This record gives structure tokens, sequence and C-alpha cells, in this order.
């Protein structure tokens, strides 16, 4: 039976704090379904989360995407988190990705930060190190003389 | 090999403090030409760790990237690519972060465009390295946690 | 001045053609180095402004992006990127874009994720130059438009 | 008065062939609301055009970009757009921007070009000159030396 394999790729594991859902995806999973011949897999997915989360219920979502990268399994998994319907996308409090290798750390923390105003707006965009004086003192700062040419 | 420590300090560092007492550490952009000259080094992997003992875990900062000629280009461009892709509480933690170019708007152009289409979808998401990481977000005392988090 | 315009051509040029005879314009992308000697101009706008002299509006191409080096960078992110901000008829028209490097996963990571995430919403967009272009997906005709469309 | 300075800035400007509204935006004309002071703009706005556009129906929308970048005008009437409820982006059959300055313009296509999936779907990554053999017969081409180093 594969609806097996199925629940050990997306499973409810617990209920938060606030009795809420915790949905896990455990992305390195999609191997088990190399297995089958002719199956569609994105709507057994599909209709199979929809099974563990009906319109109306705040969750949260948590990918294990050890031994898995932007370029196979997290990218599918990513890919079909972002093809659900929209009332997925709204009641989510969070989207946890864990442990993936190096270029997709910094492949999500980019993604994540383009989208991040409160940090975006952090930053000043001044014309030469005149300008700067006003905010940090070009008297605390030893600086290479490149900086002043 | 020490020459290359040497190279990433002239690139990054600490120049003072403000009032506060909380670091400055610019980065000279610039100066990343000096690392043409290697062989076979992954520059933006030792160029994160480099900034990680530059800064600790917790400890608000400030951040300026110098960069006033144009060139081709002044890559100002790549160097805050990389700091978009640094780790999460190097952006919470950051008090300010000052760019000196002038053309700036061009640069920065593509960036503002893709941070308005955003999704919000996509801002409730955040990377954690071990699973120990998730716990403080969700307490995993109430979870069942596939076998690979266990040896 | 024509010291430029040759440096254009030594970094972006048709290569060849395959069938039917459609050309290959290759970038080789460490040729960006050429440019690090000049003072003022806008690099980015004359590149553009070379391509629609290599490519007319409805013709079918090859592109190759060369960048097999290794250190600070291979050009490779700096010229597509360049590419990506085209119009839309060059990326419509483009048969395939081979890009010739080793360790290209480590920067088309990121633009994969943003692909990824890239929303529907943004996939129903489109710029258009001039008003005039609009008529060809809605007919003008049937419109009022502002009078700032106009110069009365 | 003031909500005779907002058809002037978005109005169902006509029908497309298939009968279904476009709604024209310009982008320019908002700072027809710099003279007011209290007006809070966002939300009236969002008021306006929740008054153009029924919940179940299928509509193009233009923006006239005309003397606007995306650090003005053109920006803020996109992120607002971006903020409007999912069935105002479920309901487009298309979003045209007209006419805004260079930068913006290319900022605009980069943005559609990582969405456009038929366009990033033409990449083939090969690793050395040599592969490139199969696909385009380096018979074909003059390259310079440094290709071959």
């Amino acid at each position: 039976e594969f609806e097996h394999d199925l629940e050990r790729l997306c499973f409810i594991g617990g209920y938060d704090n606030d009795n809420d859902k915790v949905i896990v995806v455990v992305t390195k999973n999609l191997e088990l379904f190399k297995k089958y011949d002719d199956i569609n897999l994105i709507k057994e997915a599909y209709n199979h989360v929809h099974k563990l989360i009906q319109k109306d219920e705040r969750y949260t979502a948590v990918f294990f995407a050890h031994d898995s990268t932007v370029f196979s399994y997290l990218g599918l998994s990513l890919k079909a988190y972002y093809g659900m319907d929209y009332y997925l996308h709204k009641n989510v409090k969070a989207v946890y990705v864990i442990h993936t290798d190096w270029m997709s750390k910094v492949a999500i923390r980019t993604l994540l930060s383009i989208a991040s105003a409160k940090f975006t707006r952090k930053f000043r965009y001044l014309n030469s190190i005149s300008d700067l004086n006003k905010y940090i003192p070009l008297s605390h700062l030893k600086l290479p003389p490149i900086v002043y040419e």
C-alpha cells in the first residue's frame, strides 16, 4: 500500500502551543514514489494535504530538507507548495525549512531577505563618504585610503 | 593562505564604534579584485565565515559599504547579493546599513521591485539549521518527528 | 570611442549559424574586463543597444555564454542578470541558451528559487514601451484614454 | 470633491473583445493628494477600485506609468496592487505597464523574466566548451582563443 508511503512524506506531527495543527513534510521521501509506474504524484500529494488541512484551519508547515536541495527534492516540494490554492498560503502561521545544503541555504535566505521589509528599510543610500559623517562620525573609523579619492 | 585571510580583512573589517559602543563593520567593496589572483576557493563561503567571527550571534551593529566610482561594476552589486543571503541574525541585529555609491538607483531598482512583488506567503518562511533550532518557535515535545532527526 | 565599440564586439558578437541558418550570438563574459579601463558611460545601456543591432525583432537565434573561468567572478552572473532585463522579444525568440560554466549550480540556485516563488499574478504582467504597442492585445478604439497619452 | 480626484487616477476605460472590463491606472495622477491632509489615500483607493471590479469578474489592468519610476508613483501603485485581496489577482487576465523610465523598464523586465517559466526552460548548463559541440557545432563558430584555454 502506497497510501502509507504518502503518509511518511507528509503528516500531522503535533499541535503547537495555540492548539493549531503542525504539518510536517519530509522532502527526501519524494524518492519512494519512483517505484510506481503511471502515477501523477502531485495530484495524489495535493488531495492528501487537503485531507490533512481543511479550509478555515490555521496551521504551521515544517520542511525537513535533509538530503535534498533546490535542484532536487526541496525544489519540487516548495514549487508544489507554491502551486496550492491561496487559502493554504493565507492560513499558515509560518513555514520552516530545516537543514539543506549550502547553496540552498543561501538561496532561501536571499529570497526571504528580499521579502523582509523590516530589513530593507534599514538601508540608506549616500553619495560620498562626506554624507556619512552625519550618522557615523568619520573620526571614529580607521579606513584605508581607497575610501578617500 | 595567510595572505588570503589578510585580503579578507582589507575587504571586511570593524572600522570603529558608534555611541552606545557597537561595532561599525565596513566593507570596502572594490577590494574584491584582490581575490582574482587566487586558484580555487569558494570565496563567498569563506567571506561568510569571516563575517561570522567579526560579529557574534547577538550584538546590534552597523554596516557600511563603500563604492564611489562606477567602473564595471563597482562590485557593490555582488557585495549586497552576498549580504542578502547571510544568516538571519545578521539582518535582525543590524541597526542600519549605509551604501556610498551615487548611482545606487540603477543597482537597487531591480531589488526594490522584487521586494514589492514578494508575496505575503513568502514572508512567513524561516530557514533553520538543525531541528533543535525549531524549538522556541514550536516545542518539539508536541511532535512526532521522522526517524531521520535521530541516530 | 571607436575603441569602445570594438570592445563591445569582443564581448558580444555573432558567432555563426545553425539551421535554418539562424544566428548563434556568443557572449564571452570574461571580456567585461575591457570596460574597467573606461570613465563615464552606462555600460549596461550600451550593451543593450549593441544586442539590438545584432538581433532584429522577429528572428530566432541561439545564445551562448562562455564563462569557464574562476576567482572573483566568471562574469556569468553579471551578464545573465543583464540578459534577464532585455526586451521580451529577445526571450520569446531565443531557441536555447547554453551557459558554459563548471560551477554553475551555486550561482543559479538563487534564481531557481526566485522563479519557484514567482507568483502566478506576476506571470500575468507584460511591459509595453508605447501606448501604441498595447493595440496588439486590447484594441484601443474600445477605450477612453486619459489626455496624457496624447499631445493636443 | 476628493472623490472627484480618483476617477482621474483609475477608471473603467472600456471593454475587450471578450466583453470584460479593462481598468486604467495613471500612476502619475497621484500628487492630487499632497494637498489634502488627514486623507489616508491607500484605503480610499482600495474602496474606489472595489466599486469598479465585482468579486466574480475577469478584467484587464493597464498602468500608464508615464512620469513615474519604481521609486515613486509607479512603485506605490504596484506595491498597492500587490496588497489587494487575492481575487483581484486571480481574476485579471493581464497587467500592462506602459512607458516608464529606463531603470524601471529594466527592473520590470527582469522580474517578469524570472517569472517566465517558458524562458528559464531554455537554459542548458554545459560544463565546458566541448559539450557545446553536440548542440551547436564548433565548425560553425568564430571564437576568440580565450574560450579554449
